[PDB]
């Protein structure tokens, strides 16, 4: 069983690394709007929409009981974005590089935990 400040003291430096990624971690910085956007299709790939800024709610409010759970989301996030976007498109490449620093350090913290 864990503890919630202690489960986001844990994780939200790995959070945090995504965040300080500039530019890539700017089209995940907040929620993919389909209709400020014009793209009607969105929701019809994406069904389970995820973003950094919804991850940290999570992490803040107590909503991850286990670190797996943190985990799925942040995979939700990518998983999304590669799914819909052209490979070489800024948000698929911007994506690949989070997807590169998360893999780098997220093991020495779920070991820990």
């Amino acid at each position: 069983i864990f503890k919630p400040e202690e489960l986001r003291q844990a994780l939200m430096p790995t959070l945090e690394a995504l965040y300080r990624q500039d530019p890539e971690s700017l089209p995940f910085r907040q929620p993919v709007d389909p209709q400020l956007l014009g793209i009607p299709d969105y929701f019809d790939i994406v069904k389970n929409p995820m973003d950094l800024s919804t991850i940290k709610r999570k992490l803040d409010t107590g909503q991850y009981q286990e670190p797996w759970q943190y985990v799925d989301d942040v995979w939700l996030m990518f998983n999304n974005a590669w799914l819909y976007n052209r490979k070489t498109s800024r948000v698929y490449k911007f994506c690949s590089k989070l997807a590169e620093v998360f893999e780098q350090e997220i093991d020495p913290v779920m070991q820990s935990l």
